[PDB]
């Protein structure tokens, strides 16, 4: 078995290997990359996502989210307080202000220490989940707006034609902005490209060990666990690496820099934080190997998780027994 310790793997495809996205995902899996839950892909030196980022300031962040924490430094939840709209140029100035800017630090490890020590005492503002793309239409390789759609994958594998669409999302971050522990909707893959700015640190649990993280989470968030049998789908809970180590939960960590792709694999729990002003783009995708994970994915039916239009068909076709209860949660 390849990669039996479930380490995060880093890949350096050539320009020729960068042509066929599905084939390269399958290659990475042949080398065991999925066992980690997360892989890094460094594009060939010849590739670029677009010519420049000099003209992005007028993009609108219609509903910036202030991420307010409750709990203790290593075990906390966050809620998202809606703020007034602002442009990307306005947000970048805010991120660089004395109130929100990255502190002086020695290296990524020192900054990680400062994040875990101090995150809860601040409420950074995140521009998340903004439909759109920064890939130039002429970029033909690994263009996250031109991937094969998950509806077309389900149709190819299973023969059933379904409604729904699959488009990318932009994320504009600042110091301490935080993504809580989660897997993707329907335990899909994700791919994330860091277009510009400061790094993003990731933490990930191997898919084969995801139930260990769930059991810890039920212990650490006991009221939430009673409210919903899949409360990590709410995307609000954080657990530090120190706490994970204290409880014997297998995980790994890596820092993504501008110009790099990360791929999350089905049922790979992940969480992380931004180091300073940045912009990422991400989208979900599927492969044939996903289908079995989609059929087994947990679902939130308490009403909190509320998701896209396109998840309806995935539940309806892959999980017909759960469909009625899940849909009640959506309404
Ligand atoms: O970048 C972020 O805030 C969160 N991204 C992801 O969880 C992802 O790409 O799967
Ligand atoms: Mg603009
Ligand atoms: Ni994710
Ligand atoms: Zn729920």
């Amino acid at each position: 078995a390849q990669n039996p310790n479930c380490n995060i793997m880093i890949f350096h495809p050539t320009k020729e290997e960068f042509n066929d996205f599905d084939k390269y995902i399958a290659y990475m899996e042949s080398q065991g990359a999925h066992r980690a839950g997360l892989a890094k892909i460094i594009p060939p030196k010849e590739w670029k996502a677009r010519e420049t980022y000099d003209n992005i300031s007028e993009i609108l962040i219609a509903t910036p989210l202030q991420q307010v924490a409750s709990g203790r430094a290593g075990v906390f939840t966050q809620y998202h307080k809606k703020k007034k709209a602002m442009t990307v140029g306005e947000y970048r100035h805010l991120a660089n202000s004395k109130k929100y800017q990255t502190p002086p630090h020695q290296n990524f490890e020192d900054l990680e220490r400062k994040y875990w020590k101090n995150r809860i005492y601040n409420s950074p503002i995140y521009g998340a989940d903004i439909s759109g793309s920064l890939f130039d239409e002429n970029t033909k390789q690994w263009n996250l707006g031109h991937l094969g759609t998950i509806q077309d994958l389900l149709e190819k594998e299973c023969g059933v034609v379904i409604e729904g669409v699959n488009t990318p999302y932009l994320y504009f971050g600042m110091w301490k902005t935080t993504f809580a522990w989660h897997t993707e909707d329907m335990d899909l893959y994700s791919i994330n490209y860091l277009h510009l700015g400061e790094p993003k640190t990731w933490y990930v649990v191997p898919p084969e060990h995801g139930q260990r993280l769930e059991r810890l989470a039920r212990e650490l968030f006991p009221g939430s666990s009673r409210g919903c049998g899949a409360f990590l789908r709410h995307k609000v809970a954080l657990i530090s690496p120190t706490v994970l180590k204290e409880n014997g939960i297998p995980f790994n960590r890596i820092t993504q820099e501008a110009g790099e792709f990360m791929v999350t694999f089905p049922y790979g729990y992940h969480a992380g934080f931004n180091h300073g002003f940045n912009c990422a783009e991400a989208i979900n995708f599927a492969t044939p190997r996903w289908i079995d994970y989609g059929k087994m994915a947990s679902q939130c039916s308490c009403g909190e998780a509320r998701v896209t239009f396109s998840m309806d068909a995935f539940v309806r076709i892959l999980q017909p027994e759960r469909y009625d209860l899940w849909k009640r949660g959506q309404d």
